[PDB]
């Protein structure tokens, strides 16, 4: 039994949100623009 150990479970994956989709929205800019 361990609740503090049970929510790292759960944020594992949500925090995962960020670098899932960090380069997703990331723009970049165009070729000689």
């Amino acid at each position: 039994w361990g609740w503090k150990e049970v929510v790292q479970n759960g944020q594992t994956i949500f925090s995962a949100g960020q670098k899932l989709g960090n380069m997703v929205g990331k723009i970049v800019p165009l070729p000689f623009g």
